[PDB]
């Protein structure tokens, strides 16, 4: 009945193929124990309205970053970042939606690469707003 | 007593003049039925503290994007995006405020143009945090 | 038991040294009276889960912007912005965490400079999600 997670990447993610899940290595919060770091997946524990937000810093290489917020296998919302130079830029978006118990929410690295360090530029959080 | 909307643009918005409302074509959520897609307006149904957030991806043209979050006819907070090249960039901000029943919250495209597609880069959400 | 602040900078901040606090001059909201504008500090009034978010627009000079969300003296999460030219760009991030009464949350300008005007590009908000 109370759910809130906040996760960060503290090391770089540069997958060898397109459309890979963004796994996280650190949790700033995991109230309700709903977030699986190793899979990078939020497991919905109760039917309700949930809020999600993410900020992904891209690696400082001249290659764009595309990120999707996913519900199961569906793209919900997306973000783009590109510096037009070997520099960082940030891909961010948010969503509010009704979920059912068992729904999985996760972040997909469609294309590009993500910067991770102990300063936690690259973050992903969500919480239960209204139960039902 | 429970209010949450999340809207997206799935087609481009390139108004012919400055200071035009950002209309939305798709709702990811409309708990409480407070958001009018066609006008792009949130109609406050009850006095309370509300949270708003937006992410607007600009068209890939060398022209900056300025967006205002509006309360009735007043600029509340603003966002800027510019790539310095024919590339996308994202204008985002947020606000938390006390509203009265009948207040209207909406997004204004001050200058520039907004990218819309089925991948839903360009989003606008809000919700009731505390009733009163 | 109900806490929500939203603050903005309406004038430029260009500190003479690294790692300075971002003070705010304007409050869009201060439900619970927890935010000290002059220090730019949120004073946690009750143990609970809190959400924070910020958007900082950098000055239009070719110098990057680094911002940290701080808990007492600890970096929680960070943001970067750079245009690669004399142009604005936005440093944003968010976090959800458990705090105790007496904890202080604030924004640190690690390096760079922040743009402030009446259009309120540069914002910082937080609220109590769950008391306990």
């Amino acid at each position: 009945m109370r759910v809130a997670f906040s996760a960060a990447r503290t090391s770089n993610l540069a997958p060898g193929t397109l459309d890979q899940p963004i796994v996280f290595d650190l949790l700033l919060n995991n109230l309700g124990e709903t977030f699986d770091l190793q899979l990078g997946r939020f497991n919905c524990p109760v039917n309700g309205t949930y809020v999600f937000i993410f900020h992904m810093l891209k690696l400082a290489v001249n290659v764009p970053l595309y990120v999707n917020l996913m519900k199961n296998e569906e793209v919900l919302v997306s973000a783009y970042a590109n510096a037009g130079a070997p520099d960082h830029a940030t891909a961010s978006n948010h969503a509010i939606l009704q979920l059912f118990q068992g729904d999985q929410i996760w972040l997909r690295l469609h294309r590009g690469a993500i910067y991770g360090s102990s300063w936690k530029y690259s973050t992903f959080s969500g919480y239960l707003l209204y139960q039902d």
